């Protein structure tokens, strides 16, 4: 199965006898479910995401299905606005990024030119949109909030702004503001013509 990115890559997950959508997510290290009932010994918690951080329960060997191809690795339980699959996991059902293929044993960092400066970045499938970290950019913005994991940010936006990521050219919106990580999200992934196949 091959997924294009011009929508959230959602798929089904059936977990604990449960059937649940989640979120294929190649910029999270760790798979987020929210509360759910999970039998086993958990162990308490936090992980870090735009917005800030969250205590999650942590449970070891859980078998989980994804389109149907099983797997077993560790899930964190906890307040995630979206459930999401993350590397952990996407690596188990081989999982790649093809725009290069990429596969996903390491976080997929690519080095990306804008405003005349070089930056690397990291390919989110799971980011509606693209979030830098403070810099210089010329033009005219307009704040905005975003939220994540943590929370909500606050961040400037850029409309029309162009970047070269690992060689192709895009125009875009950019957001800047207090990231932890430089983040390109789907509205550049799909101009670059990034699927993901497994």
């Amino acid at each position: 199965p091959q997924v294009t990115l011009w929508q959230r890559p959602l798929v089904t997950i059936k977990i604990g006898g449960q059937l649940k959508e989640a979120l294929l997510d190649t910029g999270a290290d760790d798979t987020v479910l929210e509360e759910m009932s999970l039998p086993g010994r958990w162990k308490p918690k936090m992980i870090g995401g735009i917005g800030g951080f969250i205590k999650v329960r942590q449970y070891d060997q859980i078998l989980i299905e994804i389109c149907g191809h099983k797997a077993i690795g560790t899930v964190l339980v906890g307040p995630t606005p979206v459930n999401i699959i993350g590397r952990n996991l996407l690596t188990q059902i081989g999982m790649t990024l093809n725009f290069p293929q990429v596969t996903l044993w390491q976080r997929p960092l690519v080095t990306i030119k804008i405003g005349g400066q070089l930056k690397e970045a990291l390919l989110d499938t799971g980011a509606d949109d693209t979030v830098l970290e403070e810099m210089s950019l010329p033009g005219r913005w307009k704040p905005k909030m975003i939220g994540g994991i943590g929370g909500f940010i606050k961040v400037r936006q850029y409309d029309q702004i162009l970047i070269e990521i690992c060689g192709h050219k895009a125009i875009g919106t950019v957001l800047v503001g207090p990231t932890p990580v430089n983040i390109i999200g789907r509205n550049l992934l799909t101009q670059i013509g990034a699927t993901l196949n497994f």
